């Protein structure tokens, strides 16, 4: 429950850590844009620009099939256990 | 069931009210424009433009961990419970 | 089971079948490069080019809503009494 | 369990050969940007670039319907089977 919720939010969050630190290293961009590419393709919504170094395309092939599960698991559980309580609290009469 | 659906709704319309808001004004699309990219992302859809100011990043990461769940819940019921019995009752002879 | 996958089958066709129409018309696109679009969108997979008519807009967002959850059950029930069955079959000694 | 994994994994290898060697061979790209290409088709992440030949839109669709519900349910059973396992038994004491 909250453990589990907990687990899974540092766990995404040393996943996106890693994959900025990568796009910002390797690849060549900016912090917060390497976050934000991160979250985009962890999230599958996509970006208009895309990896250039056939490392960066190695990476983001592993990437995506490492951290898919865990980012929308970690979602489910955000909403399960987190938004769905507060949205039952804040709907009480 | 049909509270749950309705509820849900509204929480919708808020997120995308929310997003579209924020992308006419700090980011400077047209509305119209805005909800689209606010569908888009929360739908996982995507989109060729993105977003090019960092407090735009910061709440697109947000915006979309925080209404992934709640836009794809919502689709999930409007399927179950306005789509499905609508195709059964249409199938009938 | 079988009449299920028939009839979800049958309304995915229909839904890109106007997915196409519309693009191909309102829009103004080639048939086979809006219906590519129409399975894009509808898949959550994307496109490089976006709609431009505020119309388009509109119907993009309408369509997304409306048949994002019968691709996604179609898919997953071609995957579960289709592709399942037909590869345990082929799999078997 | 196991068996089901690596029936998954080769399965979902396979596909992604036969999308890069369509990609490689009648678009005309480079072998990894093909695979690239492939993985971010069948995870819907997407990319900035979009098929040309028509040939290439019709495997395309038939590739994202065929191939979706394959690596989905692998991710899954990659983060059910073994990211689970491995990450109780990295947090034991
Ligand atoms: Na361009
Ligand atoms: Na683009
Ligand atoms: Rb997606
Ligand atoms: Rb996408």
């Amino acid at each position: 429950k909250d453990k589990e919720f907990q687990v899974l939010f540092v766990l995404t969050i040393l996943t996106l850590i890693s994959g900025t630190i990568f796009y910002s290293t390797v690849e060549g961009l900016r912090p917060i844009d390497a976050l934000y590419f991160s979250v985009v393709t962890l999230t599958t919504v996509g970006c208009d620009i895309s990896p250039q170094t056939d490392f960066g395309k190695i990476f983001t092939i592993l990437y995506i099939f490492i951290g898919i599960g865990l980012v929308f698991g970690f979602i489910h559980k955000l909403a399960v256990n987190v938004q769905l309580p507060s949205i039952l609290s804040n709907l009480v009469p």
